[PDB]
């Protein structure tokens, strides 16, 4: 399950296709804990595609519900991210995710 939770603005009108290529600020957190993943440290703002299947799947669904400009608020359940496996030191099985995500594309 992806529900979004939108700071508003963006313009409502760009949304990404097949094939195209988007930078994503995301920001993770584990529910009723603290972080586990930021890009703001690196600030190499994550240029994936779409469509591959290099994300995750929450992570994937809820980028295509976006706009350009869009401030976000994924949550993830556990059966789209890692419940049954847990990554393994970083992420524990059954585990609920959240993050937040700020789409500023490009293409």
């Amino acid at each position: 399950g992806v529900e979004i939770e939108t700071i508003s603005p963006g313009d409502g009108r760009t949304f990404p296709k097949k094939g195209q290529t988007c930078v994503v600020h995301y920001t993770g957190m584990l529910q009723n804990g603290k972080k586990f993943d930021s890009s703001r440290d690196r600030n190499k703002p994550f240029k994936f595609r779409i469509g591959k299947q290099e994300v995750i799947k929450g992570f994937e669904e809820g980028a295509a519900q976006m706009s350009l400009g869009q401030r976000a608020k994924l949550t993830c359940t556990p059966d789209v991210a890692y419940g049954a496996t847990g990554h393994p030191g970083v992420i524990p099985p059954n585990a609920t995710l959240i993050f937040d995500v700020e789409l500023l594309n490009l293409e």
